[PDB]
């Protein structure tokens, strides 16, 4: 395993319905391995002066590190905001089986 | 983008009301671009020989990777425990829009 | 502090049950300070022609770097899937103290 | 000090006229604290399936990590090579007053 | 550019005609794209009880993070020294078209 | 092997007299496991707003990276310098048996 390879990378989502149909399209597509949804999440940010409060769903989303543009490309279309959150955090160590079953099913 | 150079930090809370206090603060003191406040946890540590479980929140940060010890500080100084969790996981890559709007809005 | 010298692993499980029956041991076993259990979570996968959708727990486990190989060997032999998800992720910077008692209460 | 905010990145050049003509430009022009530079290189490398020896030089740049692709666009401007190799490291640790030097001469 | 998807590996050889025919090897079975030569090193080391000083050869072998245990294998395999150095260093940044020349050149 | 766990950092020094001493000392102290010396190095920076060019030597020092801060203080405290240059790069991958041997004779 060469570390940092695989990815988890974090989509923010307005709700269950629009993160579930990401979720699917990007397995769907085979640009990750899994995701892992996250619910009943509350965003804290600044708007024009005064601080939001929104419910969100927030999406883990495991996959090749190499992946991470193309899964971004596509999470730009299918536009849950203007600008879509899409962060990704690259794996040091973990289960080599599971690693590899995640590039096994994303080549 | 600079890889590394936007972090999220996540940070531990006893309850929704501190979380959400603290939460509003960072933003409003430009410490941090957003906070994801993720309920319902349950955490698992040792303490006194017995091992506890206690309800949590856990707030997941996003910043600048030049701002995580500011942002530190001020948690430590507000946060009610004793030592409070807080460890930052840099981006390695992501939404160049977003990651750009992240150092936009904390600058 | 050594950078990315402690680790946030996450593992997923099956069920509540099961992840705290595991978060215990790791936790009494020395290989983790600390686990936060994330619940209510919807796994999406493909299971073999269809993608497939879960109920599922989600374990945030906060340890040694240098423990993830053998965090992950225990994971390994108690979980009840056959390939069981554990990634472990680097810690850049943080709270030195909290840092510190994540060492000291990991060390043999 | 932030892991990974100052780079050594490292630059080969044909000959010693060369690298010193571009370690006192990127200096000069505040976009690297500093340049070591290694003679006496011997780069072996492919081209139409043949293997080449050549002389080279090495530069090690030591620079803030944001200031990467401003250093790569202006080597890129100023080297014979059609394809110039820069490749930045990144300082995980070290001196913190040497460390805050780099920025300070930079910023 | 997937950052750290490019390696610079450092490899020690005892003089430089074994360095350079692990040099010219390692290119030539598509282990690496180049490989540079800094000669004139002093190794400084402990050897049963004593501090040792030897003459050495340095190379530095830029190449896909991906190949670094093929490359390590087949080092390790023809090289002289019982236990060889290689460490490879991950390129966080650098001139997009050379870490894509490094890529084309070792696929 | 734990990614990044040995390091190799980089010193700077007026000579090879001092170079030596240094690297000796560190050995000896069990500080790094081993050291490279590059000379002929003609190092680039600015003093008092005018670019300078020294001859100086630099070292490649091979450790464990949780030793990186006590080896960072030995040598500010031998080194003429009154800011010497260190910088710690993070071996991600290499040969582990060589990896294991500079853990083993740092303990
Ligand atoms: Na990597
Ligand atoms: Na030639
Ligand atoms: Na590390």
């Amino acid at each position: 395993y060469v570390p940092g390879s695989v990815s988890a990378a974090f989509v923010t989502c307005p709700n269950e319905k629009v993160a579930k149909e990401i979720a699917r399209a990007v397995v769907e597509k085979r640009l990750a391995a899994c995701v892992n949804l996250i619910p009943q999440i509350t965003s804290i940010y600044e708007w024009k002066g005064k601080i939001e409060e929104d419910s969100e769903v927030l999406m883990m989303i495991k996959t090749q590190s190499s992946l991470v543009p193309a899964l971004t490309d596509f999470v730009r279309s299918v536009h849950p905001y203007e600008v879509a959150e899409v962060i990704a955090l690259p794996v040091e160590q973990g289960n080599f089986p599971y690693l590899q079953w995640v590039r096994q099913v994303t080549e």
